[PDB]
């Protein structure tokens, strides 16, 4: 995973890759438990807040069609369960972003 657009590294709006393209999350999908994954792999150490509402911009492209359902302590978001987001797209408006500490 990456964080984009923040003004130091462990901040900004979550992207993950998938194949040879990146996906940015919407933010009905992202728990605090996938939060800390993030943050954890990133080396970021942990969640302080997921922010909403395309905080640090609104991403382009892909936007993951799966919920990362994590429980907290993988050390990849790639170990987290993974389940289909509800009924429709987001748009890229909603996609999350995080602070980690």
């Amino acid at each position: 995973p990456r964080l984009v657009g923040g003004d130091i590294p462990c901040s900004g709006r979550v992207e993950v890759q998938h194949g040879d393209t990146w996906g940015t999350v919407c933010d009905s999908d992202f728990s605090l438990e996938a939060a800390s994954v993030l943050c954890r792999e990133l080396q970021c150490g942990t969640v302080v807040s997921l922010l909403g509402g395309a905080h640090f911009g609104e991403g382009s492209g892909q936007i993951w069609a799966e919920e990362f359902q994590c429980e907290g302590h993988e050390s990849h978001l790639s170990l987290c369960p993974v389940a289909p987001r509800p009924d429709g797209t987001c748009s890229h408006s909603r996609d999350v972003g995080v602070v980690c500490s």
